[PDB]
């Protein structure tokens, strides 16, 4: 019983936080979340608005707002992301899912 989550990042090149940070060179003025937090949480910027995708699970998120925690949003929407899980642990993700 049970298929396994594949281990390959959706976008291995964006596996680097530094490179993910570069993607936010045009992260909008009206956008309310710091790129550093987004890049740290595995997200890189796509498009020209405020859309991001996780380099690993490819979870796509937009409509970012003051206070929005990237790591939390990550756990909220993409709880099985192996990047999120290695970085924040099983406890953290469960803690976000159970609320
Ligand atoms: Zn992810």
């Amino acid at each position: 019983a049970g298929a396994t989550l594949s281990r390959g990042p959706a976008f291995p090149g964006m596996g680097s936080e530094e490179l993910r940070l570069a993607s936010f060179y045009d992260w909008p003025l009206t956008a309310e979340v710091p790129p550093e937090l987004l890049a740290a949480a595995g997200f890189f910027h796509t498009g020209h608005q405020d859309k991001v995708r996780c380099f690993f699970c490819y979870g796509g998120l937009q409509s970012w707002k003051r206070g929005d925690d990237p790591w939390t949003e990550h756990a909220k929407w993409f709880p099985s992301c192996q990047f999120l899980l290695r970085s924040k642990g099983r406890d953290f993700v469960h803690s976000v899912q159970e609320t």
